[PDB]
């Protein structure tokens, strides 16, 4: 290919992220306000993950757990630092919204491999390393093919096949498989 792989896919990523950022902007400001006054005035925390050509970038996400400490300082267990409304924000995936800015700025695509830990970079073999030949995605070929089994090698098989055979057909197929995925629980 080339015409869609090297150009048109990025435009849909930019416009889509820009449209969705303006579309959910009241919810974004509302979420940040609640977190500011009841969780943490830092609101946003970043996540360093490998991306295109394995280059590290920070993933933006809303902070949901408090920054509470202990009499000795070792933080409370995760049970007591995550209130009911924090779980509600997590449940509605509102904390995930800042990643639209990641998609907009080029860190990620709308459809692509899942951003995983930096630890796995030396573990990937010569075939699985190719999953970083494309930008990571909010959804992708591996996310829609979940079969209640943790076969990392088969997830990586889907990842490598996607990076090699990126098509406008395939992207539409993933998009339909993603909305049909959410029609179920």
């Amino acid at each position: 290919s080339g015409m869609y792989r090297n150009f048109l896919k990025r435009v849909i990523d930019i416009l889509g992220a820009l449209f969705l950022l303006i579309l959910t902007s009241p919810i974004i400001i509302a979420t940040a306000i609640f977190i500011y006054f009841k969780v943490s005035r830092d609101v946003i925390f970043t996540q360093a993950r490998p991306g295109l050509n394995e280059k590290i970038f920070k993933i933006y996400k809303f902070k949901t757990m408090s920054d509470e400490r202990d009499a000795n300082g070792e933080l409370l267990p995760d049970d007591q630092r995550l209130g009911k409304f924090g779980k509600l924000i997590r449940s509605l995936s509102l904390d995930e919204l800042p990643q639209l800015f990641n998609v907009l700025k080029g860190d990620m695509s709308f459809i692509g491999p899942r951003p995983l830990l930096v630890e796995y970079l030396p573990i990937y073999n010569e075939t699985q390393k190719h999953r970083h030949d494309v930008r990571p995605g909010i959804t992708g070929l591996a996310q829609v093919n979940g079969r209640n089994a943790i076969s990392w090698e088969k997830k990586f098989e889907y990842d490598v096949y996607y990076a090699k055979n990126l098509s406008f057909m395939l992207d539409v197929k993933i998009a339909l498989q993603t909305i049909e995925k959410v029609l179920k629980r």
